[PDB]
């Protein structure tokens, strides 16, 4: 019957948490992952879900994510154990024809439910649909190490982190041209927590929680997933180097506009001018 | 016949001491595990029992386990061959009706023995399941790398180190509240040891052994794993950020405040009163 | 009919850029690999080829890989993806008889082409063809951290870096006794690039790109990938070492002298002088 | 017919090997690792042996390992390759009735010939045959990298290495009582170093050498790794204190007494009276 659990998405996700896991990002239940499906990616599964599916309302209403499927993490669940069962700790959901809420079609058994931040999810890949004209369809949260690590040290400050940033890996200035947003810390679960994430995804492809993690968004599985690696490999790099003293010599400015020339990007200004 | 090796709680056992040989937390013998199991657990396995269990007499009389089955590791056997050779490193033991010893049921192959650190894992589950009304099932140790790493450097003291590791990664405060018990250094493999540990475990669910590793109590494996993967991720990062020279902003007064509120925990007033 | 998915060198390309992958050198599209193969590998393979093989033209004439077949790793394709799917993230190309452009006999599919490094890894097979009188048959290419980290903090000179490196692990000076060379940071994916690391492989297996990564070259992808871990794997112990304040012994000049006296090999010059 | 391959001795060195390759100690052919057998150990499986089996003279008479087995690795090989064709990588081979030389029994395909360490490998094994009346069976070396790291930072002093390795992990003083020699940096693959390692072993189970690596002994593979992991792990720890600014509190004079009383063993003198 097809089974939708070697369907290209749940494998999708099974990769990208594990990968995470093993990076060690994901402590315990720390990270949550949402993928936007189209309904022709679920409906040759039909005869899997749920014979009768659970509605939950959101937190507020989201029309825009009207008659649109989903699959999710699910809350209080680990990242290393999606591998081990998938449908335990992910769920297909499909938001009703008022954004009101969804119906959980597939997986989340045992009376699970989507990740606690669901708020922070839903609403960036609103604000990334309006952003990208309905290119990226991933939302990753992730405590990556060494960019937590990071905001304990650094300026917690857009411009001064998205320098430091793409100094310490060259690539970094073309995979996130427009820079990472910084948050103020805040209380997590919130909804005031996730809008202000949404807010900072309409100019920033990444978001950094400080003294918690990251978000990241992108078309894919994949490429969300190697935004995240390519920022965190800096910060890894970064790291080292200032654990040895500091930088000596670095990547100038440019250096920076040269490189975004080439490769055709605008890389945020703010950023650039230091 | 079933196979008692493909048990949820052989298997948990499997993936608990695999996952922390992974992590680097137990080298050689540096770690053991004891799960609390109920009669129900074991009995559709009498088959798979030794036929002539043998008995070993507790270090003391522990009439609260009485009848109480358990799954052990060995002694001087290896987090990184349980996999291997589930019943040569594993143990089914049960408690007899005094208190006062237990058969071996099944595994601990070759004259092995459950874990010489027996004393600090039973005791310490008595002392768990008076203060958690019976929930918790799980005592963890392992050799934590970071947190080992802190002792050297943070005072070993409950309230400094509990805030310095909830200020390390947001979600410690919501993971344990009641943060993390320090003993000073002791002899390893003694009642005293055993007992101190779960004089600790009366109001925290971490203990940490200076200079040797940690403790940690939950009511499941993945809950307990999960627990001490939390400090060790804080851990991680607090040892990044002090080998860059130590935090230039940090998580407030409260902001645990605001957290623990939003998550209805009660902090350890000592840690927070700093 | 064979398969060459299972051929030696398909499975070798798999198991470079796994281990590199796993390594932490390769996040994202961060890498790229090349094997020069003879017709004889390729030819058992025919009926494999597609049917109708794609033809892209060369940056520049390189008439000495005229009728030359490689296996490359894709533009945009991740190191940790090729396991996955050999066909989509590799090819099998064929330069053409005046080394003007290639033929795409296998993989890429999808409209995929070789990498963007293309010019760095022909042109530098071309140099290290000439200077090994045809041994050298393999150009890597990888984001090795603690390299990286140290070209922030080196002086970016041939003999400053060679000597630290040979210090940073006894073999070094054996492995890779013509040192390292190091090239000013320049935009990548440039023929300049390109042309500037193939200038350097006229003297040096291995080239450093500042802010960035590696070249490696070697008879086989064993012996390249082994040059390069040995490489970082001295880098990691350099960036422990000078954590922990610097260097308070090291090994002399020698003994550099002695050991590769011993082992048959000329220590470059000015990296022995300092 | 049995096959050799799936013996306990040629799955415990594709075990350990593997092992060493996963911890990031053994980059290219940097490690070797030596196991003595009993003639019942091979015998059962002469029919998998080379019908002629090559015979390779030994550096010097070693008349105490006259007609004795051992499985080694191999000169030039890499211990990631061991799983991948154990016959190239490993040999068995058997020391002829003068101790002048050996047969290769074995494996060692295409000319292959064992490790260039078999000096301090084999001259190693007599001594420690003496020292321990014939219990230990192990030589493992390994390019451990805490432990190289500290060569660079620590006195080169059997007495000073010892007491900060015991101090860094609670374990050590009770897994390696004896201490850890340390010899000057000599030229590897040598007699001189060969017999210079031999004679540390007689008063030690593991030895430094400086910007290199490691030796250990022991009675199984089990127990060879885990001494080196304990030494490394506790490395490991010694590197994040120091990169930390120091030890402000640690294992005291004991603590190390009242521990070796417990566990029965007899401190290092030299490395107690610190
Ligand atoms: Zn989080
Ligand atoms: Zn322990
Ligand atoms: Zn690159
Ligand atoms: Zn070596």
């Amino acid at each position: 019957m097809q089974n939708i659990t070697y369907s290209w998405f749940v494998q999708g996700m099974i990769k990208a948490t594990t990968d995470a896991w093993l990076k060690g990002w994901d402590e315990r239940n720390g990270g949550n992952l949402t993928l936007r499906l189209d309904d022709a990616d679920i409906a040759p599964y039909h005869d899997n879900f749920h014979q009768q599916p659970r509605y939950i309302p959101l937190s507020q209403p989201m029309p825009l994510l009207a008659n649109t499927p989903f699959i999710v993490t699910g809350s209080g669940k680990f990242f290393r154990n999606v591998q081990l069962d998938p449908a335990a700790n992910l769920g297909i959901v499909k938001v009703d024809s008022d954004g009101a809420g969804y119906h959980i079609l597939w997986g989340l058994t045992n009376e699970a439910v989507p990740t606690s931040e669901l708020p922070a999810h839903f609403l960036s890949h609103c604000e990334r649909i309006k952003a990208t004209n309905g290119k990226d369809r991933v939302i990753m949260h992730c405590h990556a190490t060494n960019l937590i690590a990071l905001t304990y040290v650094l300026e917690n400050d857009t411009a001064v982190f998205t320098r430091q940033l793409w100094e310490g890996s060259t690539e970094c200035l073309v995979v996130f041209p427009d820079g990472v947003g910084i948050l103020p810390w805040m209380v997590p679960g919130t909804d005031a927590i996730g809008q202000a994430t949404a807010q900072e995804m309409q100019k920033h492809s990444l978001v950094l929680w400080p003294f918690h993690g990251v978000f990241g968004s992108g078309p894919t599985l994949d490429e969300t997933f190697g935004l995240i690696d390519t920022a965190e490999k800096s910060a890894q790099v970064l790291v080292k180097v200032y654990s040895m003293g500091g930088m000596k010599q670095t990547i100038s400015r440019e250096e920076l506009i040269a490189l975004g020339k080439r490769f055709g990007v605008t890389p945020l200004a703010s950023a650039l001018a230091l």
